[PDB]
């Protein structure tokens, strides 16, 4: 079915000018970009998002690196998109990441493996709502 | 000196998904994106950010075309970077761009041709100012 | 262990103008391009390399193909450079191909995939030999 | 008419794994690229290319230069290539090449500029013939 998922171009890789290389790549593999914006995560927006994670010990870590640069977020739309999004991205470790994949090609640690994308259908509507407001995700018209 | 330009990717460009190409053109050539958001313009918005055109003959076909579906407004920073991204778009009327620069290669047609730069740093602050608020532009951190 | 291993961008791809994006993904996958050369094999030359595969029904369809237009050959270094060229290329067949791997991206068909990678680093040696002589391999010396 | 250029892609550039990159905005730009090959100049193969500096100011430099590290020759094939090529370059000075250019991109210096273009039809036919064969060059045929 047609899905869109969620993308986060994370601080490193946005401070490291790749973010066309990585739009690059997402619409090579046939997604299409139905939204996107550039913003700089506040502590509080970061702990609203992440709230999930407030129950481990790299959770102090993880916000603060988000919140450290600007970040690009994103809204990918495709057949199957959410499934297909996470085979581009590959592992979550670099270092266990498949060569070619997102995380392999623009990370630079396990922390800062560059990017984010839904694990669901479900995650990615609720990813989606939390940074896409009204007319802020736009169908294509041609 | 160090300057914020602004750029449109327009409905053709982003209808054959060049998105990423053209991006990762501004950032190979030196520029930092520092703001950016995918919208689609309603009529409304169209004739204001093109008013000095209102009344012309080929004011509505602009509006037509500008309103037919979503583009990318962003922001690009740089030294003498309002006069660099015109460098790097190419004339505007494709029939006068060099081979290689971003109009040569993605217009579509002479009238469509796929991206707008300012022409002056008086109208990239006008032109920013339009799309970005207090804050959309985010500066690099780190 | 740094290795070498064997590549073709097959007719295809050749022919839809995407050597470079190719070439693009080899080095952003951290593929050092040693060795290339672009060339037109004749049916004796398709025949020969693949040798193994005569006898076989698909044999003169694949000899038909691959000597249907021009393709570039190269050699790929890198650590365990063999296995991350497969990893690269992904799945044989476009449609179980991993979104982002080359198959998948630039795939025409099954038997139209437009890349080939060796499978070892005995076959890689033995590919290489067949198309580059002594000296056509190129170690960087910068 | 259409016409067939001669290519360089320098040591310096080579070195830093942009081939795919510059290969890239060939083929963005409407170039087909019918011949290449990666080489490592010898200083005598070198001499002889660059025999006519010979007893002028910078014949040493430029062969120690060019035979520093391996590079990459092709043949560009279009309509007007041989300007055409000469435009997507940019000026010799990577510091006064227009943003986007090759040289504005993938350059540091007069010297190490990272490409070579042919300065002319009658230029093209003697630098080809220096570097490929009778029948090394492969016309499309599909």
């Amino acid at each position: 079915a047609i899905e869109r998922t969620f993308s986060i171009i994370k601080p490193n890789a946005v401070a490291k000018n790749v973010i066309g290389n990585i739009f690059a790549r997402f619409e090579a593999a046939g997604f299409k970009i139905v939204g996107t914006k550039m913003l700089h995560l506040t502590v509080e927006q970061a702990r609203g998002f992440y709230a999930e994670h407030d129950g481990k010990p790299f959770f102090d870590g993880l916000v603060e690196f988000m919140t450290s640069g600007p970040i690009v977020v994103s809204v990918l739309e495709g057949e199957n998109a959410v499934q297909r999004h996470r085979d581009l991205l590959g592992a979550t470790n670099p270092a266990n990441a498949l060569a070619g994949t997102l995380r392999a090609d623009y990370a630079d640690s396990l922390t800062e493996n560059g990017t984010h994308g839904s694990d669901s259908v479900e995650s990615a509507a609720r990813e989606i709502a939390y940074f896409f407001g009204e007319g802020e995700v736009c169908p294509r018209t041609r």
